[PDB]
């Protein structure tokens, strides 16, 4: 089924580098941004995004937290990965339980899949990945309750091309860091 097909072809994946380019298109149709970069992803829950044009910015997972750098303002904010991927097909790749792909229904078109959650109160309503049958991805997106997208086209796969360094992250010199793992707060 579409299911077995898609896990089948992550499956055949366990760490790449691609180059990106970045779409967000409104539900009226306006491509309201573009943008490229360089992702680095490692299973089970490892990743470096790192958008170069238009707007820099760096996301990186080493699997407990997520750094979150903008060089432009110097600011680097640090958070629980776990805080960002729930309710998205994260869980998928970084857990990949039985039962985690039963919260999709997912439909295939050849290499094009639609993944829809079954039961979600979150903002993101659909994700779709075309992937090949060698486990080559091409294009993901998710889209929000509004109808926004964000479309990601992959070139240049590499499987295997990270080190673990990419997925580690030390502030720079200079740069701010607010860190949300770490004042008590009083209420009504
Ligand atoms: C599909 C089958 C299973 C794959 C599931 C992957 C799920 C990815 C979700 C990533 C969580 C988002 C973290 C950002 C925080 C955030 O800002 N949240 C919300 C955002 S709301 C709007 C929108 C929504 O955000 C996105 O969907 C980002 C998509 C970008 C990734 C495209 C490359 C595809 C790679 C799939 C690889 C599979 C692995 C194969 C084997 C290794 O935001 C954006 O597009 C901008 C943010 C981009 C930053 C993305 C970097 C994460 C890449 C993670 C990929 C690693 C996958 C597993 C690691 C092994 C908010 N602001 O509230």
């Amino acid at each position: 089924d579409a299911a077995s097909d898609l896990k089948s072809r992550l499956d055949k994946v366990s760490s790449f580098h691609a180059s990106f380019t970045q779409k967000v298109t409104d539900g009226s149709g306006a491509a309201v941004q573009e943008g490229q970069g360089d992702l680095w992803v490692k299973r089970p829950n490892l990743f470096n995004w790192h958008m170069t044009q238009p707007d820099e910015s760096i996301l990186v997972s080493d699997g407990k937290t997520l750094w979150f750098y903008n060089p432009f303002v110097e600011q680097a904010t640090a958070t629980w990965l776990k805080d960002a991927t729930g309710n998205t097909p994260f869980m998928l790749i970084a857990r990949n339980q039985s039962s985690d792909w039963q919260q999709y229904n997912i439909k295939q078109n050849g290499d094009d899949f639609v993944l829809t959650p079954k039961a979600s109160n979150g903002n993101l309503k659909q994700f779709t990945i075309n992937v090949g049958r060698d486990g080559t991805i091409h294009q993901f997106s998710a889209v929000e309750q509004d109808d926004q997208r964000s479309s990601y086209q992959l070139k240049s796969q590499q499987n295997g091309a990270v080190d673990a360094a990419k997925f580690t992250f030390t502030p720079p010199q200079g740069v701010t860091v607010d860190d949300q793992r770490k004042h008590p707060q009083f209420e009504k």
